[PDB]
């Protein structure tokens, strides 16, 4: 278990190299966008992020997608964390923004 910078947060081992996530051991596959959200959330824990911010970071405003699209990918990410029950970490602050609440 060693590859570049493996971000092990709350047992959620994220591998930016292979775009892979392991909840302690259980592999969790999902879309690249979902992976980006999680990776960005990990590099910026306990910080409220609006749809606009995520779009300007993860999506990098590559395409003029709707704000709703953020909720769609966020739902995918959360659902991907549903088995491990880690979805709770990705807090959905209504339709205002989101946040990665590990524990602090």
């Amino acid at each position: 278990m060693a590859v570049e910078e493996v971000i092990e947060m709350q047992g959620l081992s994220l591998d930016p190299t292979s775009h892979r996530v392991m909840a302690g051991e259980e592999p969790l596959e999902m879309g690249p966008t979902e992976f980006k959200l999680l990776h960005f959330f990990m590099t910026h824990p306990e910080r409220v992020y609006s749809r606009e911010q995520l779009l300007n970071h993860v999506w990098g405003t590559n395409v003029y997608v709707e704000d709703r699209t953020v909720d769609v990918h966020i739902r995918r990410l959360r659902k991907a964390l549903e088995p491990g029950g880690h979805d709770r970490m990705v807090q959905t602050v209504r339709g205002t923004g989101y946040r990665f609440s590990t524990r602090f």
